[PDB]
């Protein structure tokens, strides 16, 4: 109604941490020896599926970078003497970096008929046979590959009319980690597993985001509000540094 | 004439109620030990031509996200020097994805033809042996690739005379919800099949979106007035959000 | 001259029911058991060439579309901070779908030659044989590909000084049938073949679209007039719904 | 000098009828038999090289277009509320279509040496061959593929400040026949071949475009003159119907 | 110095021709038999060098077209209704043909050992067998294609506000002829070789573009001046034809 | 807090320098006979994942080339003669460079089974074999390419109404040195390991950014500030060099 | 200091004959027969890393062009009829070449266990085998491509309301000789090797551009000033001819 929430980690982590006590109560049945051992559980996620009703998530803060490993570095000098004001074109580059996997499978049957007989009149065990074969293979096929590019542009530059401009990219890969900020109104289920522990079962939990708040906390829709900040660390990235300088 | 109805869905649904009820009289004759079994049969769609004569759809309501993953953040520092204000252009990316399914089969009918003849004149069974293979494979493949890619594209900014700008992309992939509203003439039949329950038979209803309203509730041309909204839940989608600014 | 036709299908099909009263005359010699028969004789067209001169045509009346499926939405926020008037761009997103299909053959002559020979004078039938292949593969392959590609634009956006737009793509595939308007002079025949009825023969019709209208319905040239709208069923397509909105 | 000439066909066409006069006329040596068999000879073309030196062609007349199919129907509703005049872009779409055409050839050369001993002093025949292969497979293929693509833009639309617009475009496969006309000076010879008749023999005439053509009738450089105009028959094409247009 | 020539083809033939007077005077030892034998040589180029030092080089005269066949003709309707001057596009169409060509060469090398060893207890010659191979294919595969696209643009025509146009693009392909008038300064040998005819030997040739001019013909730096205008026939082409045309 | 650092390597130097420190102090135990072998140890990196919290990137210095080779040098001859001053392109380039690596691995699981029977009664040992086999293969591959693209763009130039420009591009690939200057905040760990020397063992160390700094010359949060330039030694590159220039 | 040098080639050449004499310097000792021998000992480079620091590279003097071969001459008439200054665009066209290097290896490890076993009671030695296969393949290819495309744009022309262009462009395949000038501050070595004359041995030289110049004509960190200018001779390039043209 009133009461919002500042993440939906908040939310999911509670839930989390809700079924691993759920699951660890469960066990006073058959298994109550490991019943405090509320540690290398590990309730992994399967089924993510909330949706947050009119989302407003606007990034705040600078990415904190965190640098890999440098990728192109392009100068261009761009001259211009043809008494007008020309607008001139760095050059270009691409890096693509693919990763295909397969997976076939073949079945064959065949099947020969051989038809061999001696003569050993002529000289001696001087036979003469006849096969005949039929094969049918049956292969299924199915790769996947994901591609990845990342192109550094070609600046148009407006050189004057005798002059000359000098571009510098510098691209550089990275991944970032960052702060999100976002409002909405979440709602939905989580579906997952709890791994059997080497001496535990497995049990497939599901639980919602409507149980691990404090009712009458949710909408009249069932939707819980959220006004916060989340994250969004280790990001695959980029970080271009284009200076154009007029040299004359 | 001058009725109108809120959805497809309503006519689709009642429609496939219509069959599963009829289908389900249709055991009266031989198999009536399950007759109330009015559930577990799942009438499954195979043939829907439904067509909106007139069509008018438009979307309200923001979109409901649901956030599966980051894909990429790219930061750009586009400096200026050249006393005139260019129009610079940060870097590009693209994430490629493609699932290709391939189905060959092989037929081979090979022939041998063997002419041994052993001597045993010159030293032990010394004998000569030719043969000549021949042999024809016909394969018939037939792949299928399914590509998706998701560009981010390349900023141009105006960026002034002596100063920078900041660009910040940030993809992620997410699946909406949302709603749509739309108006139009929806006529046409649906043509599905009845699977088999374990004790029951198999049959190809086909029921049209005339015959699940009221009559006198369709135009003169045989289509009912729709007016209403429709949902479209969960369609892959992605979520940009670029952030230009100027430091100085 | 001066009378003219509102289809090239109102000529078409009635030649064709004129190829199906010829040919089914045609069986008073010999199989005139089978003659009113006038259905399922399946009269196929193998080749069409009818040219339409100075052709006018224009699409009249919207599209009614059957929707099939989702295929995508993509929501860009696009901020701009920079104390001027940017251009930014959302994301793009392309679909493609292959589907390949092969046959090759091939042709192998293979050769050996076995020159065994057994010593049996160190120990026990100690041989020694040497053979020697030789073979020849010929294959001809001709694969045959179809790509599909439904590109969703990346949209730049006029985003004022210091605030925020905020579009949504929504691509969605369909099938139209509609209607379309053209005039113009149509002429030529059509080549196709009656099929074979289990009790009947097969024979190669080949009509023209004079010989199926009135004479003196047709200018000096041969051609005959149409001035009407011919329908365009069952065409695959796309749906976008664009909706750039400027929040602040 | 001042006479011309209103095709190349009218020239070519005549020096294949001199070639097929020529040609009949040289069998009154052995088999004049058949000597006014003057059909069925099937002169075809092998080296066409004329080159009209300062061509001057431009197309007049529609073109006549005969429809094979339909290929895409995309509608898009791009809407603006952003209080300013955007320019909304509407989808794309491609359509390829490969041919490959493959040819490889393998030559095998094998080799063994089998080296056989069997004791028989431990039990019954315990013999242990040890052999050892060497080949050789060396192949040569030479593909060849014809891509063709028919791409459908994405129209970039002035929409005005809170309204839409409705862009339909409607793709379609046909194949033109029209009409071009064209001016210039017409020169060189074309190397065919006289298939043999079941009765003849096969022979390589070449005739030239200066001795199918009155003298004098060609200028000081050997060439003549053609004003006139040529028809190209039978292109495959397309046919895009775009209608934009504003909906409020 | 001052004098110039009018070809670089008037140099290169010279010099061939220079080179094929000496080497059948390189004949006057042993086999003079075929001395004033000035034909049927071949002498062919190998390694041509020469570089044309600040060429002028700039095209006179329009091409002599020789025409080929036809690619595509594409119309296009681009109707406005939109009560402003929009920009509306065309289709696109593109043609590639891809010619590859490879060659591989593999090099096995296997090894089996065998142990095959019969019982003979339990019933007739009951042996068992069990043999290992192990191989080793070392393959090397370079192959080589040369894809050629012809690409029809999408024009973009400024239809007025309730109106359309119509385009109409017509590609050919051809190959052209043409001339070429350029001015430099040239210097360079040619190595090639002079292939043996059945009763002569074979000579690798060497000349330069200075001792097959006069002397002092040369500038300071061994240049020689040309100033012409060179050929260049037979170069594959295309031709298009655009007709946009606004019909209201 | 008032204290910054120079450089990132300044501290990952000085923290590998005491990780090379501590670990051979573990030799204290059983083998101090290598103590001061403080050399050859070969410290290498692993799992870098510092942090640049609110980065300040941006390159102060010329970048130092280091040339390689040369790729292409492009002229144009741009002509007007339209009496209106035009924008004329020149033509592009792209040089691809893709390398593949590939590892498949296939598991065969075949069965045969042969039902020889010698018959003897007609002649001499005439016997009839009749095999059938079956196999399985089961390959999983997965590849991996990178692809990268220099591509030299194609400069669009206002050449006036009468005369011509000349354009030069000249792409040279070069790799470049440089120097770059940032602020920020570094926090981060560095886990790695010390490859056992040929008398020594193998440990994973793992150090941080706040135990390889003086305590209190880091923020509140851990975060050490650095104002200083880091370099981009050896660096993949280009270099255009554009030289449009009016002739008349 | 104050001198400078007018190439980097005079310091590399000059270092490498210092390498050539220090190298037959070091034959006094056993093999002095070949001393003065300085000549035909193909020192080759193998390392070079100088960096230029602070370059100023700018090409003077037209490139010397050797011409290879033409490539494609494109004309298009672009025709406007419409009551308004059009801009239509001619034709394009690219012409890729492609060139791919792989080396293959497999390694196949086998197995098979045959049971044969020979009844001879039904009839003469009917007896049944019944082998089982199993091998493994184990292929790690790694190929390589190099693609090159030689793009001719499409240029849009301003044609006026009523009239046509006539743009004709030819590609023309080259590869350019040219002077490039440059100043800067070289520093670095250069490692290679002098292969092992058939009397000699192979020593893996290395020297830097600062013990091949004198001292004290180096800046104070270790850079020698350059101040000419450097070849580039024998680079793969285009040469592009644009004559667009008004034609009424």
């Amino acid at each position: 109604a009133m009461a919002s929430y500042d993440n939906v980690d908040t939310l999911i982590e509670k839930g989390r941490y809700n079924t691993k006590y759920n699951y660890l109560k469960r066990m006073e049945k058959y298994y109550p020896n490991a019943m405090a051992y509320f540690d290398k559980v590990t309730i992994n996620p399967q089924g993510n599926d909330f949706y947050i009703n009119n989302p407003k998530v606007e990034l705040d803060g600078e990415p904190s970078m965190n640098y890999l490993e440098d990728v192109y570095v392009g100068k261009a000098l761009l001259t211009n003497d043809t008494q007008q004001e020309q607008k001139l074109k760095s050059q270009s580059f691409t890096c693509k970096n693919t990763d295909t996997v397969t997976a076939t499978t073949t079945h064959t049957v065949g099947t020969s008929i051989q038809a061999t007989a001696k003569f050993t009149v002529p000289f001696n065990e001087t036979g003469v046979s006849l096969t005949t074969s039929y094969s049918f293979a049956n292969t299924n096929t199915n790769t996947n590959s994901k591609e990845i590019t990342h192109n550094v542009p070609s600046q148009d530059i407006l050189v004057p009319a005798n002059t000359t401009v000098e571009v510098i990219a510098y691209l550089k890969k990275v991944n970032v980690k960052g702060n999100v900020k976002l409002v909405g109104q979440v709602s939905g289920s989580e579906w997952g597993e709890i791994p059997s522990y080497l001496a535990f079962p497995r049990d497939g939990y599901k639980f919602s985001l409507s149980d691990t708040v404090n009712k009458s906390d949710l909408n009249e829709d069932g939707t819980i509000n959220i006004n916060g900040k989340g994250n969004y660390s280790a990001v695959m990235g980029d970080e271009l540094i284009v200076k154009v300088r007029n040299l004359n």
